[PDB]
């Protein structure tokens, strides 16, 4: 009885988190990259539009889509000659030794048609500097707090460079973060187009490498994305990482929807 009716709860959330099937050949992966680049090319013609951004971070989410999203306007310049179609990788600095050194490897993978850095620092600050409101919190919820600001100011950010170069903002959600909304609810979740939807995080990887990553970018809630896949795609996992999976999702799904109305 309850494992045929979690087996329907995995089911739905898989269905909810249109997850794409496991990849069985190499038709298969190369058939997800051509559809993904199709479906951002399409974004700016419906739109109207010539410019990408996205946030280069040193993770490889970010050095996926934005193989794709460079592959997708060279493809366009090609066939329509206009020239305008661009892609804009935007670095934003941040002090994590590693993840700095990850942000040029990857832009170096990308090669970009164009880079410009926004250092969100001073506008983070100031802001914090104005809100009474994080006088006298506890550390913890402090940094947290003042983590999802620097979340959201990186949004602002790149929806200005867009708005300033008649772009869209390409997010870097796919089915392994949806499922357990690990995403700033209008931060990194704010984009207008989401070019890596449903995928489990090794079908990213699978992407990232059949796109000429270097393996070292490609492999760089108490709960594995290895489990999370595993769920995601209907396979045997630990019953106990199961059920946190599905308490997440519950629990983050105001995250994945539109304003509550009546």
């Amino acid at each position: 009885h309850h494992h045929h009716h979690m087996q329907q709860i995995q089911r739905d959330i898989a269905q909810a988190l249109q997850v794409q099937p496991p990849f069985q050949s190499e038709a298969d992966v190369q058939a997800q990259i051509a559809r993904r680049i199709a479906f951002i090319q399409q974004c700016l013609k419906d739109s109207g539009l010539k410019t990408l951004v996205l946030g280069i971070s040193g993770g490889v989410d970010s050095l996926t889509a934005g193989l794709l999203a460079q592959r997708a306007v060279e493809q366009l310049r090609e066939q329509t000659g206009d020239q305008a179609y661009r892609f804009i990788a935007v670095r934003l600095p941040y002090q994590v030794q590693q993840d700095e050194a990850d942000a040029q490897a990857s832009l170096a993978t990308i090669r970009a048609d164009e880079e410009q850095t926004v250092n969100i620092g001073p506008s983070v600050k100031a802001l914090a500097e104005q809100l009474e409101a994080l006088e006298g919190l506890e550390p913890a919820k402090s940094d947290f707090v003042i983590g999802n600001i620097k979340a959201r100011i990186r949004m602002v950010a790149q929806y200005a460079i867009a708005g300033a170069r008649g772009g869209l903002v390409i997010g870097t959600d796919h089915a392994a973060e949806a499922v357990m909304g690990f995403f700033t609810k209008f931060g990194d979740g704010a984009c207008d187009l989401a070019p890596l939807s449903g995928l489990a995080k090794h079908q990213v990887r699978a992407l990232a490498r059949a796109l000429g990553a270097p393996e070292n970018l490609v492999e760089k809630h108490g709960v594995t994305y290895a489990e999370i896949d595993a769920f995601l795609h209907g396979q045997p996992l630990r019953e106990e990482a199961a059920r946190v999976i599905v308490d997440t999702y519950h629990k983050t799904q105001h995250k994945r929807e539109l304003p509550k109305a009546p």
